């Protein structure tokens, strides 16, 4: 079908935009800035909030004290108690969603690590602990642009293999501890 | 390159395999026409499968859809309850065996509402909803490993969408872009 | 202990200043207003959100086809969608959340119903349909305030028992389904 | 009008039966809990859960490291990180909802600290740490009750006011925090 031909397009050139754009050793710092995190968090809005959230669903499942923020004041007030041994990710595919920039900005001024993920190089000339760059997506126009949540997912990935070979042991017995319920 | 970034990126990649395999293009060009003809769509998921919801909720709202996102079950209940004939639900569970979704699909057809279930498992119990739609299995065995829950539905949420803006498009493009007109108080602008 | 005390004041202030605020043909009006609408949104951001939400469990546990956004998107997203029939309450104890403010004017612009409940008279809100003065905290400093979503909850409450006996009959029915032996989500 | 008397008797009623029921030394008790806490955990459904997501915000803003949690699994994944540092706050006015019963045992097993909040005593909570009761409502027909949320709102003030006394400098200072220059108010 034509429009069949267009969504599956945009997923192989995302995928091969994705390819072209991974940067293994960032990857694995990432990992062990998590595993080194006491208290780690995700920011994200719209469809980048998704994403946070299932940041979240899945560390916590390997051990990882962490918390998925969705709004601004939420941000604030979770800025406001970070210190030097926290983690804050921000997601923004566009790179410009203020409440996001200023609270990394606002947890770096209370110490805390960071780390931007996005799809647009970003004009902060390396601000940030880390910056992720994520696939753009193919489609030129908004309204026809395939899941905003895709090009962070594969990221989400591959962050997530380096993750759990570090203190494995530890990692796979909390993540089996919820089917031997 | 790496070991770790070679398992993760075979995954995504057979799964854009077997997905390809899986489509009904004409089964989804018409759970298309089902969430027009409705006039009021929900959409059910739990965990993982929730956060679809979420987004499928996120994207249709912004063509005019009138519709909710619920992710667990007490949400589910009330919801059913306030269903009629011109209710579609949208029910996601990759296992197929969550019984929260299952249940409140089988509660929402006897309200009379239209029923999708999307599963990575196909069976015969699906045949009491109006479709079932069929999506892919992650290939690794270990569920710690498996990459992220969401990817099988996003794929077929991608093609509905893809489907659904083409019908009525003009009206649906019109809402879509109200967004970032320049009268809208809570719009992009600011 | 003088603390203890202090919060039982609190609430016993709060509930006599909404005794002397309540306007029942107003709370009548509003309940009639749910009723009549189509679809019903209920916006509020931080504990106004958490009104929000529990209103919205509540009156869909009647029928009520409604929806709780506590974001500046979902206000923008959802105004977009409305029309005529449909009805948002805003909360903003302030009164002056520029997000709650700008979402019943845009929600207004699009023919839709508005009311606004708030501790903070305005001439300002003269133009939303209605205005609902809620009751002020009586603890000058912020930290010691017993929690924001009391004032609102109060006239909640107040509109629900309106509301309830408006076509009780089908109401109540629907209220017990989620009770029923044939429904499998349901406790 | 007699409704409207309806709902503020319900208020009045509220209120007066609380008063009757406060245990003032359990809560400053769970007040030096919260503090002595290293991560404190929320847990509620339906009404219950949004008074478990307030009480995050509120102890949030004083410096309190916490999160609410409002269903199943959301339970299980949680107690399965818990320990000995770990404070669980459940809440179910009924006090027979099972999720929240068994994830409460399930973190007593794990270490945390337990405090179940319900307008029903029972014997079988008392492998918790503390049981605090609440007020029932006052209307016979659930359809016709108050806010569900409200007896707990009750002792959450409560205890949000024994905790802001504690260290209260430092926690002034983190809420204060919110209105200082720094960018997102
Ligand atoms: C172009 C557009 O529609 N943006 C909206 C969402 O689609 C998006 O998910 C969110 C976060 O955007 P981000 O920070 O660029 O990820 O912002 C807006 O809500
Ligand atoms: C299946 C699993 O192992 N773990 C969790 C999620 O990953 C999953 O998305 C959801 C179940 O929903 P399902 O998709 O219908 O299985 O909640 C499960 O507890
Ligand atoms: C002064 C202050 O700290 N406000 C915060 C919350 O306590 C409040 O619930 C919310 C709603 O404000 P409202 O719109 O006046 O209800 O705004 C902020 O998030
Ligand atoms: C009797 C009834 O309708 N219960 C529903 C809710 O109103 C309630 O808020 C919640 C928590 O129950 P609790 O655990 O006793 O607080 O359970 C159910 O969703
Ligand atoms: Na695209
Ligand atoms: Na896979
Ligand atoms: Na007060
Ligand atoms: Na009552």
């Amino acid at each position: 079908s034509p429009l069949t031909k267009r969504v599956l397009r945009s997923y192989s050139n995302m995928r091969e935009q994705t390819q072209d754009l991974i940067d293994e050793i960032q990857l694995e710092r990432i990992a062990q800035l998590i595993e080194d995190a006491e208290r780690i968090y995700f920011f994200g809005t719209g469809s980048s909030g998704l994403v946070a959230r299932e940041m979240k669903l899945r560390f916590m499942r390997l051990g990882v004290v962490c918390e998925a923020l969705t709004d601004q004041d939420g941000f604030a007030w979770t800025t406001s108690i970070m210190d030097e041994n926290c983690l804050v990710l921000g997601f923004s595919l566009s790179g410009s969603t203020p409440s996001i920039l200023d609270s990394l900005l606002d947890a770096k001024e209370m110490g805390a690590k960071t780390v931007l993920f996005t799809s647009v190089p970003n004009k902060d000339s390396q601000t940030y602990t880390e910056t992720v760059l994520v696939a753009t997506h193919s489609q030129p126009s908004y309204i026809q642009r395939i899941s905003a949540q895709l090009p962070m997912l594969f990221f989400i990935d591959l962050i997530y293999a380096y993750f759990l070979e570090i203190n494995r042991e530890s990692k796979e017995k909390i993540f089996n501890s919820y089917w031997e319920n």
